[PDB]
């Protein structure tokens, strides 16, 4: 009985645990209930007429040291890479998360870039069309979500997990 590794990645504060709790109980949380350190939880989902076990982990950024960064990233097949469109630091930091998923998780892991925050479009701070452009340039998938009112959130695990399996 074997559990799918897919981590999530991104700024602090991009909605990354609360995409977590969409996926594992479908809940939505104001106050943040954030890891202060690496959570993981498990989802089982209809995938081809298949089940397929997942543990998505989610991490706070705080703990650098080589242990934990290497058993963060250790059998993970897939990463959900997350910024927040209404913060264009948070889509500039991509690059950087790029880079640490080259440095740490294996050479064949699954991408997918995550616009989080979609119900926020007066705040808008990075275009659909430049995000979409630069997943495509470097090879990941992309979506746009919104982990508030919970729009495509379903959507994007489920790709993920359609390559994973
Ligand atoms: N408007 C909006 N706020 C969100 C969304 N997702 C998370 N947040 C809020 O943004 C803040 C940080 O989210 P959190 O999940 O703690 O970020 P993390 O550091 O990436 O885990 C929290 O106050 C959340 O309620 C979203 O899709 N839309």
């Amino acid at each position: 009985d074997y559990l799918f590794k897919v981590v999530l990645i991104g700024d602090s504060g991009v909605g990354k645990s609360n995409l977590l709790s969409r996926f594992t109980r479908n809940e939505f949380n104001l106050e943040s209930k954030s890891t202060i350190g690496v959570e993981f939880a498990t989802r089982s989902i209809q995938v081809d007429g298949k089940t397929i076990k997942a543990q998505i982990w989610d991490t706070a950024g705080q703990e650098r040291y080589r242990a934990i960064t290497s058993a963060y990233y250790r059998g993970a097949v897939g990463a959900l890479l997350v910024y927040d469109i209404a913060k264009h630091l948070t889509y500039e930091n991509v690059e950087r998360w790029l880079k640490e998923l080259r440095d740490h998780a294996d050479s064949n892991i699954v991408i997918m870039l995550v616009g989080n925050k979609s119900d926020l479009r007066h705040l808008r701070a990075v275009p659909t069309d430049e995000a979409r452009a630069f997943a495509e340039k470097n090879g990941l998938s992309f979506i746009e979500t919104s982990a508030l009112d919970s729009t495509n959130v379903e959507a994007a695990f489920q790709t993920i997990l359609t390559e994973i399996y």
